[PDB]
């Protein structure tokens, strides 16, 4: 009855009888007495686990929704999901997903997994490869990255499910607070807890959410056996970033709309990338389906070889993953986007000089003016 | 450089060589090698410690101070200070300061330290309980709880530094996000990291934060001596809920506003406190001394017996302590304030009816919305 | 420096400047490239020294240059599993722990072959390792809750002459009683969650091993399927790790006490436990375990199994086990509830077959609540 | 009931609802007090179940109706010494720990008497009590760092006789060594620091006690001045703690074969050990306490104590004591250094006393870095 935002303190909380603590305490126990339980069913803790449940449910109600299942990491969230992926069935995606869920890919082609790419950011390429024989799933990450593209979640979810298939979105990118792939019509939203639910680059994790009960079945008993469980202290780590998420979220929004202002002024850079600028050539899919433009910001970097430019940062931190209260920056080329070829990354349009930005919640005119001097040089 | 909304980030952060790591590991060890470090610093985890360290610059940084020293407790902070209080002198404070604050002040009266309360906000009352001889300590705690009063810490400064005192602000309250005791004039900041400062209700600590390197010493060694320190682990979860102070802070203060016009608004409210009306009866140096007006209020209840109000509640949960981020209401006469005399309630303000409220980062549509529908009740 | 070293500084990876004895528990899921040299900590997933030095550690009990811990026992015997492809053959028995044979089933409905032997005589261990495409040996040993020994040493050897990579799930053992390397093995299998870490509080695996290119192929699939364990769960196993020897021998000393008031109960039937010398196979647990272990089996002859569930007052009732806390359990209430009632009466697994996992508590204590429960 | 099974289920929980064999963590310092019936829990510093658990555990070990934990050892003591009153006098052994001189010395400032006492003999036990208002006998054994005992038995009887509080700090035997309780003193001090929590990654203090009124005190005064210790570090010392008397049986095992080595080498002079025929209260040591302990000091006669603990390559050189990791320490260059030139040699400390804090590891393995250490 109540509202989000509300949901990231009390959601799944929990209440505690007993003693009546606000904030649950810690359930680190491996093993269960069964004797006491007035109902059996906590039994041992790869199973079960009562800070690993409240966790889950305060993810679900972020989203509306029956059933979530938290993972080890991102990475095991994505494989849990793609298992289900039976030889001579088809996982439909694009060229363009994350590195780690393209292993996914890799690690499925062996399994008799077809792995159709085509493109989503169009009505034209969408139906054709809808029409693949034996699809199975349909597979979403929106905004991309870097280039920070976007599919249109609800229109590739009206014409998957006309094939009676699976849609999953990765929504690490944007997190609940900005994007609601099940409201849109997905059937998963898989996140990266590791970035912004969490947010505090102190702990991996990964999440399913979603509403299917015979897909719950399918996937508790696959963490179950495969045993990519988090730990309950790790559980307690993403609880905790969670309540100020939303929080978070909006400080990392605004200051990246000053950013982007920042770029779209500097002599020595080409083309600015996020998804709400009026350019954007899906601003009416980003308007229609995202409540805000997100952390993320990439820009074609011109004063020079990138390398240099990293080092002149002296608040902005180079490295991976994104979303966490500390602000960072890399270039794709160089880093994330490394394993990938250049062609490769040129046919994606991966200059050598894109530059991407994470944004954290420090001072905005602290960032724009570190960004400023790194861009100038000198 | 950098502004408080990124201290907060980055104050403490030196990185580690080798490795790299954006967030400083916890450094856990009570113990320490010689020959691993170049000259002898590291002894033993009491004296020393990296992730305390680092939460302490962090804190110091917040105030573009010198020094902070951390403790297991705001009490122990507290115990601290108070410390360095000898025997035959004598400590100016208030008759509404905090408890825990007073239970303290009781603990040092029996070492031959004297105590003496004063209202705190009139150019004469100031000005007397400022002549009393062998002062050593102003004690200023400002908002005051439950009532919300305030202290010009300017002014009182201003005469305390000619009597030779030293003068602290228990400065929990507003955080150092909305008030700053040693910009405006004091020579200490007191916080219970507990409450806004750690801010998610799952670990004590207390702050000193100063400039004095004289104090610095004595603050240490007392620390020391006492064994009053936080663990490392507690440390982590202070410097970790630390980082979104200022967000929290902020949120919180956005629906105190709308909890105080909720509660104007109803006919079966009384008295008001809230530090940003009009008509505080402080509002020129609430105007003056602090950023926003702080996100405790608190409220005569006209419609029924206080208990009965606080059952009603279905989101504000039933506590004491303050500034988490879960909301909480309490009943001073029946919570925190409970065990005192029903007749000297009645000078320090504390009614029977009085209802505080610690305002949280939930929805504050929500919060209004619970709040509005315990007001309603009459079973 | 000698093993009960090895537990103590194994690893103890350094703490340039500050000093720390104790490693400092690193947490931070990324890395500024720049703060390194040549940079080779980037992303949690992949580095963490916390981790690191957990692995470094159990590598140095089994003298191995290698060892990958993960989120769980499960996913140890998961990303060793993932290196068979359809078609061919993992050879092991029918009464490995059945997470495995779960994992058996993932992989049989992924169209590797798994095929179930006898593997304790010389007729069953050629009638094993002759299937063709054999790429992998799985040994649980002792196996549970019957405490039967397979010969690792004598398996090892023939397996490997079909080229077959050996794994043993030493998780029963522990490194302080079994050496699956020393004995032949290729990979020690462990589910550190139990004896290893000891405290029944964090959920852990590890793999221990010797041949580089299988190193990395386990930390490619670690990578990639992220059943990465957390920071902080490694720091608890490691600071477990510590005491495994002083604990594993109290377990087993005590262990030894309460075999004999149960082969001199009146309402006990059969007795298990590896150390016994009519076991009948008391030659090989002498060749390779330096004691019998702590896990109790016995025949209850005395009352319904639940009853006697009901009476403990010292041991707990649930399972995992290697713990600090004494446990009981039924196998045919508890591990086996879900089994065809006819599948359990020829494991051996009769209705009131009881286990019991000894812990730390003194011996006097747990003899006297067993006896007391047994109520003989 | 017996002396380690109240190591592990001391203060040990069912979880009405839920089961958990290890109790979980209780981080919360607020309680949504609506639901508790009669209200127990109202705030963290004045109540956490996480905390209460350590102290029930403590108090079983020596079967104390009490016990009180603190956020360190210093903080332990400090409180018990508020409880003296200006002008009263406070009897002690002369080599206690700085920290409680330092402790004293606040006393000192504060109004009370610091008075030490040869505690050692009946000539000067009675003029030692002798002092006008004594409020408290404050017993530390063994000692540090000549390892000299008092007769607590003994000095609390004439103590007694004063009507006068006996505290005795048992840091260094532990519980499992020493009951200060059982003994007839009124008090058992602990920094859990040491040995008690055991692996060098937590600060902690406890009161071990039996009298209601010095409990109410004693909860009040940490109520006050705040010295109260996080739930997670008493989740790590409670731990430790399950393993403590399998650390303490190690250690001291240990400590005995190190003795043997340094009887026997040319560059040692006297050794100081509690389970040594020559040490002169050896026959106190053999009643008031079972096993003689896990420090050992020594005379160096190589020349200056540097060269010495340079030499050490697994002991690690620094301070603290009681943990898995062996430490050396030179109490006349560390714990104990800054006494200046014209003192120290009273305390009998020379400037080649050395100290060894005995830990876990392989006793044959801290045999030989001790030897080649002494043979450089
Ligand atoms: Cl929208
Ligand atoms: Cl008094
Ligand atoms: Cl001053
Ligand atoms: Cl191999
Ligand atoms: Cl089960
Ligand atoms: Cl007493
Ligand atoms: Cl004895």
């Amino acid at each position: 009855g109540m509202r989000f935002g509300t949901r990231l303190v009390h959601g799944g909380r929990r209440p505690s009888a007993g003693t009546g603590d606000v904030v649950p305490p810690i359930h680190v126990s491996t093993t269960y007495e069964r004797r006491a339980q007035d109902e059996p069913r906590y039994f041992y803790g790869r199973g079960e686990n009562p800070t690993r449940e409240e966790l889950e449910e305060c993810l679900a109600g972020l989203e509306r929704a029956p059933f979530a299942t938290v993972f080890s990491s991102g990475q095991a969230a994505a494989a849990t999901l793609l298992s289900l992926v039976r030889p001579g069935q088809c996982v439909v995606s694009t060229d363009d997903v994350y590195a780690g869920t393209d292993g996914l890919f890799d690690l499925a082609a062996r399994q008799g997994v077809r792995v159709r790419y085509a493109d989503l950011t169009t009505p034209e390429g969408i139906a054709a490869a809808l029409a693949e024989p034996d699809l199975a799933l349909v597979w979403i990450e929106t905004p991309t990255n870097p280039l920070l593209t976007v599919v249109d979640v609800a229109e590739v979810s009206r014409r998957a499910h006309e094939r009676g298939a699976r849609v999953v979105v990765d929504n690490t990118f944007a997190s609940p607070v900005l994007q609601q792939p099940l409201a849109l019509g997905a059937d998963v939203s898989l996140y990266s807890t590791t970035k912004s639910i969490a947010g505090h680059a102190d702990v991996l994790g990964g999440a399913l959410v979603y509403r299917d009960a015979d897909l719950h079945a399918a996937v508790r008993a696959y963490r179950t056996t495969a045993g990519n469980v988090p730990g309950a202290l790790d559980c307690f780590l993403v609880r905790r970033g969670l309540h100020t998420l939303s929080l978070r979220v909006h400080r990392q929004v605004a200051t990246a709309r000053v950013l982007v202002e920042r770029l779209r002024a500097s002599p020595v850079v080409g083309a600015v990338h996020y998804p709400g600028l009026p350019e954007h050539p899906q601003h009416a899919v980003v308007k229609a389906q995202m409540s805000a433009p997100g952390a993320i910001v990439s820009f074609d970097y011109l004063g020079g070889p990138a390398e240099r430019l990293l080092d002149r940062f002296t608040l902005f931190t180079c490295g991976v993953s994104l979303g966490g209260v500390h602000s960072l920056v890399e270039c794709p080329a160089l880093m994330t986007h490394r394993p990938l070829s250049a062609e490769a990354r040129a046919r994606r349009g991966i200059g050598e000089s894109l530059i991407r930005l994470s944004v954290g919640i420090e001072d905005p005119q602290d960032l724009a003016e570190d960004l400023s001097r790194a861009l100038a040089g000198g």
